[PDB]
């Protein structure tokens, strides 16, 4: 749009391209998202616009602010606050030491807080990944693309057409459940969390069935004792191999005992069992929470 001096592409990003931009009236430096053609053309659906218009109100310190919504020319453009780094890049930069525990803790504490806020208002993320977790020089972290991550509907090929990433999807969704809940985002965070401690992805699936089976190898195949309802689930197959539950000390060393109870609660199979974001805030794990300031440079 014509009020925006484009500064740089900052990454092709699911629903469409996101530039760093400057606005001339304000003088602010922002992130400008161009929302991919259909949904963009013909015209946005009256519903895409209305749902998006709700986001604008849903403001929390650990959600990236939706600054504006230029609906114009039958194009759709979303103007977010800018952040200099994502958490993936930081993990990548931290690879040889690891991220320090106190920082991990702080990150985790804050992410839980915004997910609780959103969740209260019945809004879910649906696609949490380290690349939409967004940090600043002041020891902070926010969720990006919250509630987009539905209003248009997730791309299978992404973008252009490498895949999304199934690494963080909750098993409900993989199994063909349709009316899933806030627990999904819970499932993702815990996958994020293990990745911070171990320096490897918990479950790197490269297909839906490899994603599924990767989970069952580590966590057991689910039965009706641990997950009541399971076998009636749409894509559930009686022919699924049964694997045994691995022990958590093996899978994410060296998390402490409180860390591992945390983790396991966010990894519960049954959705109505998984810990919520508001109980998790209460866990002994966050006893010693502080607020370190990280090591960037530029
Ligand atoms: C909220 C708007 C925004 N969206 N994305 C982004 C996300 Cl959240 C997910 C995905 Cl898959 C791709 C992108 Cl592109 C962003 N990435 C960065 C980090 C960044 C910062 C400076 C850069 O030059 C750069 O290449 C990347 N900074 C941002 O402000 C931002």
């Amino acid at each position: 749009m014509e009020n925006f001096q484009k500064v740089e592409k900052i990454g092709e990003g699911t629903y469409g391209v996101v530039y760093k931009a400057r606005n001339k009236l304000t003088g602010e430096v922002v992130a400008l998202k161009k929302i991919r053609l259909d949904t963009e053309t013909e015209g946005v659906p009256s519903t895409a616009i209305r749902e998006i218009s709700l986001l604008k109100e849903l403001n929390h310190p650990n959600i990236v602010k939706l600054l504006d919504v230029i609906h114009t020319e039958n194009k759709l453009y979303l103007v977010f606050e800018f952040l200099h780094q994502d958490l993936k890049k930081f993990m990548d930069a931290s690879a040889l030491t690891g991220i320090p525990l106190p920082l991990i803790k702080s990150y985790l504490f804050q992410l839980l807080q915004g997910l609780a806020f959103c969740h209260s208002h019945r809004v879910l993320h649906r696609d949490l990944k380290p690349q939409n977790l967004l940090i600043n020089t002041e020891g902070a972290i926010k969720l990006a693309d919250f509630g987009l991550a539905r209003a248009f509907g997730v791309p299978v090929r992404t973008y252009t057409h490498e895949v999304v990433t199934l690494w963080y999807r909750a098993p409900e969704i993989l199994l063909g459940c349709k009316y899933y809940s806030t627990a999904v985002d819970i499932w993702s965070l815990g996958c994020i969390f293990a990745e911070m401690v171990t320096r490897r992805a918990l479950f790197p699936g490269d297909s839906e069935i490899d994603q599924l089976f990767r989970i069952f190898r580590t966590l057991g195949t689910p039965d009706e004792v641990v997950w009541p309802g399971v076998t009636s689930m749409p894509d559930y197959k009686p022919s699924f191999p049964k694997w045994a539950r691995q022990d958590f000390s093996k899978v994410v060393p060296p998390l402490d005992e409180d860390g591992r109870s945390l983790l396991s609660q966010m990894l519960h199979y049954d959705p109505n069992k998984r810990i919520s974001a508001k109980a998790a805030l209460a866990h002994p794990f966050f006893q010693d929470v502080t607020k370190p300031v990280p090591h960037l440079r530029l």
